[PDB]
């Protein structure tokens, strides 16, 4: 068994309704209320448009939804509701249909964001521990109101760099949390998914958010992005243990009862835990710091429970000149 260090019992302490995604009915407005001016994104065969609000001219974001299921789509309105008005959250405005085929979409604020891949390239130190910190903010807040956003990657990591504003998006994944429940393994993309997920272990909780942040905190610091680049989900484990090392790895299934699937002890090989300081050369040692190390460090451990809540992160050193 395990459970979450922090907000353990929060949603238990609410109203069924708060939680109760299943129950809740949207109201689905009318998309011809919004002109879709300009395709957004990189690919993915997305749906995201620049749109106007036709009766107000107001600027916002258009997400059509793939076909699913209404369960998921319920889950992920339920939870931006829930959320409204969160620091760093993304703002869900409306929820509409077109009149026609009746696909349904979420209405978004917009936000002016550069590609991460351009971005990242151009940050600073101090920028990297501004926008870590900011992140931080929407995370803590949305585990303080009961959900695990469980796809936290730079891709959905809104960043206006000349407004130094940052947005979480993508709720599609997020679950509120109970303890003892059993998750869904399938979450997160592959580099940014916990060792974990990655063992099938599903009583899994907030701290699982703070694992993806430290691969993109790594990634930031050290401009090896993504940071362990499995080629499939299996070899994601092996790049975690090529770092983390593999006693250590043993040392975490053993404590949490996990039987690791056999065909992974010849792919894992033995491997020595790494020092952080491995990993600083020439092209990141001005982003790098010993502060920066230690708190990855704290991040980035197999055992899920041991890993910094998003407070206890906010309140490290690293964070210092970011904090007033
Ligand atoms: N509120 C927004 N403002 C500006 N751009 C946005 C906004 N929301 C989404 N985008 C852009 O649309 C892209 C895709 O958004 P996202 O919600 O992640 O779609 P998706 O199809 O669910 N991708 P995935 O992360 O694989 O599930 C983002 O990476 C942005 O480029
Ligand atoms: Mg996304």
């Amino acid at each position: 068994g395990s459970r979450a260090r922090v907000y353990a019992e929060v949603n238990s302490l609410r109203s069924r309704e708060y939680w109760d995604y299943e129950a809740h009915v949207p109201s689905w407005g009318n998309q011809d209320d919004y002109q879709l001016v300009r395709k957004l994104g990189r690919g993915k065969y997305s749906e995201v448009f620049e749109a106007i609000n036709i009766t107000n001219n107001e600027r916002v974001v258009v997400k059509i939804l793939k076909p699913v299921k209404k369960k998921k789509i319920k889950r992920e309105v339920k939870i931006l509701e829930n959320l409204r008005g969160g620091t760093n959250i993304i703002k869900l405005i409306d929820t509409v249909k077109d009149p026609v085929s009746k696909t349904p979409a979420l209405v978004f604020e917009y936000i002016n964001n550069t590609d991460f891949k351009q971005l990242y390239q151009i940050l600073t130190d101090f920028d990297i521990r501004f926008y870590m910190y900011e992140l931080l903010k929407a995370l803590d807040y949305c585990h303080s109101k009961g959900i695990m956003h469980r796809d936290v990657k730079p891709h959905n990591v809104m960043i206006d760099h000349q407004q130094k504003k940052l947005r979480l998006i993508d709720w599609g994944l997020a679950e509120f949390y109970h303890p003892a429940q059993e998750y869904n393994v399938r979450v997160a993309s592959r580099y940014f998914k916990g060792p974990e997920l990655l063992v099938d272990y599903q009583m899994y909780d907030y701290s699982l958010d703070m694992w993806s942040l430290g691969c993109m905190l790594a990634s930031m610091i050290f401009r090896r992005e993504p940071f362990f680049h499995g080629q499939d989900n299996y070899d994601q484990l092996v790049r975690i243990a090529k770092v983390l090392g593999t006693e250590e790895l043993y040392g975490y299934l053993k404590k949490y009862h996990i039987d690791l699937d056999p065909h992974f002890n010849d792919i894992l090989g033995q491997h020595s835990r790494k020092r952080w300081e491995n990993f600083i050369h020439s092209e990141n040692r001005h982003l790098v710091s010993p502060e920066a190390l230690d708190l990855l460090d704290k991040l980035l451990r197999y055992d899920h429970q041991q890993r910094l809540t998003a407070k206890e992160a906010m309140e490290h050193p690293y964070f210092y000149p970011v904090v007033k």
